[PDB]
């Protein structure tokens, strides 16, 4: 396999289905990436993650650099070897979690210094250091390091952060390119910024395309603007990106967000929702989410979802999982997480098949009618 | 298969190896039973429990009667169906955990009333109610309900509690026998009491043999007396029990306790040690236990144990598991528990093979020399 090759097999409107070929494997798109925070997809062995249908997982650079440490992971043979996942891994840049989780952050044009939320140890991130950490982890898809824009944001602030992000995108590009092993074996994605402003989104897309990346994320969404606004921004933003590269919507999300984003040209997604909310009792079904902790499930012998092909739904009842979650049992988290990630992968498979067959519009309508009945 | 058939295939001194055949499966002895507290062996799917080599698991009646409830489990089809383990299950009587975990306990010749440690709801146990709850769960090996003797105990108190336990053993026998489905499909074990006193142990053995049970536990040990004393009591106590039935040492335990107890005629064991201590970082190895949290393991690429055949030791390093446990990750508990239970099953297999081959004395010596080096 090549370092990176994205091929589009079929289209319907703005929606696309295809494959990304990389050295460690093929990624079917549209793709959902389970999130591995600190070198584990929570409560699942890698073989179970694979069995659900995942082609690629995400690793969080911020968490990994704090624990167990990037240099340590490199010494031990890289993230794939460390955690036992041999397929592609996309790593985020670490920048967002610096903003959301760390303290004492000092920002500058050079990068950011911050104190760990774990022990108050001091750390630094910059375009160069983020790219280096992702190299040490042995990431297959490396994300450019950017500066996030909060919601809401004034036009001036959105412009300033977008402009800094574009300068940092060029720095990320050059850092990546200057490291032979990384440049020859991994891919680099840029991140479009500009908040909800069309002109800024256009300037950002232009800057990123001029630099040139293997893929393009739409950043700065799913941060409080709500679905209508997110979709409005996607409507004009995605067409600005190069058509022939993957489009990645960061930080989303809910099944309906995924379907609508695919309708608008997005190819890749990640979110903690199926893992995190699973551990909290939320199970996805084709008739909408349920909270398994609810008393109504205490004697319900049906599986979590009536159609789901996952191993959990073949073997255990709602009643049993209700008990496990209410009791705080680890097996509860294991079963909920496996089911939710399997559900997400089945959603992506239905999306891919429907686009391939030219019936994705009908699928989206049918999906919504039932999910929100 | 029959309701119950214990066959001894080989002996060496007081040690025995053989099989218990029951309707749901065959149990190889000496046997280690992983503990399922609230209808789950913590952090493991039943298929993983089976893959380690377990033939039978233990369920805790006290916990199950509180959550999710015995009647509820019966309504849902019984414990095997509920949790997805189709092989034999031994249930304890609930009495010990009433003493150790519950509050506001009122004891009488009839039984005990107590408040749940979970929500202060009021509950009752008696020989009759314990046997009934074990029936509702669908237990394969039912334990007689007894009255525990603390350590240390005066001769008078030890005698009184032993005598009550024997009266309760007869009540347990009659309750079990009066329920056709239970009598025809399950087995009933009696529990020898008498603290550290030879005459009381003899009286207890005599009473239990007169009533007649399918198996005999040595109760009242591993409660603070220490290994030397426990072994001293086993030395005279086990020969008092019927030779042709299984002998079960409750609440133990450490690998060296198991080996010495087998040397003294014990056939069955359970303990939370491999599961509980695993989640806390303790991993068993042939060179003794280690605590995986220790800094010395942070960059150790070796598996938990150099010889262990378990899936964990085939795939992941000490360094990775060290990270998971220190990070509080669920996968850490999963991997530690699988390894520890697999280690215990490999210990039992080595014990069975060595007795079968007439070299168990040598095995015990070699095991100790290395484990305590
Ligand atoms: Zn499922
Ligand atoms: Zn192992």
């Amino acid at each position: 396999r090549p370092r990176f090759s994205f091929s589009i097999a079929a289209r319907e409107g703005k929606a696309r289905t295809g494959t990304i070929e990389m050295k460690r494997g093929v990624i079917r798109t549209p793709a959902f990436m389970p999130v591995g925070t600190a070198a584990t997809v929570k409560a699942l062995k890698p073989e179970t993650v694979r069995a659900t249908g995942a082609d690629i997982i995400l690793g969080n650079t911020y968490h990994l650099m704090l624990r167990p440490g990037a240099e340590r992971i490199a010494k031990l043979g890289g993230l794939h070897s460390f955690m036992g996942w041999d397929r592609p891994i996309l790593t985020d840049s670490g920048g967002y979690q610096v903003m959301s989780l760390s303290s004492l952050t000092k920002q500058s044009e050079e990068g950011v210094t911050f104190k760990s939320h774990l022990d108050g140890s001091r750390h630094m991130l910059s375009p160069e250091r983020s790219i280096e950490i992702q190299h040490l982890l042995g990431s297959d898809i490396v994300m450019a390091f950017d500066e996030c824009t909060p919601y809401p944001a004034t036009p001036s602030r959105a412009a300033s952060s977008m402009e800094r992000s574009m300068r940092w995108a060029k720095r990320s590009r050059d850092a990546f390119d200057s490291r032979k092993e990384q440049a020859e074996n991994a891919a680099l994605f840029g991140i479009q910024q500009g908040s909800v402003f069309e002109n800024l989104r256009q300037q950002s897309a232009d800057a990123l395309a001029e630099i040139g990346f293997d893929g393009y994320a739409v950043g700065g969404l799913a941060v409080g603007e709500g679905q209508d606004e997110m979709f409005r921004v996607l409507d004009f933003s995605v067409p600005m990106l190069p058509d022939d590269k993957p489009h990645y919507l960061m930080g989303t999300g809910k099944p309906d967000d995924i379907v609508g984003a695919v309708e608008r040209g997005i190819d890749m997604f990640d979110c903690v929702l199926p893992t995190r909310s699973g551990r909290n009792g939320q199970a996805f079904t084709w008739d909408g989410p349920i909270n398994i902790r609810n008393a109504r499930f205490s004697e319900d012998l049906k599986p979590l979802d009536s159609e789901c092909h996952c191993a959990v739904c073949q073997k255990w009842s709602r009643a049993y999982i209700h008990h496990l979650i209410r009791a705080g049992e680890i097996l509860g988290a294991m079963l909920m997480t496996e089911h939710n990630i399997a559900f997400y992968q089945q959603l992506m498979q239905k999306i891919r098949d429907s686009i391939s067959e030219g019936r994705f519009s009908q699928f989206a309508q049918d999906f919504r009618a039932r999910y929100f009945a």
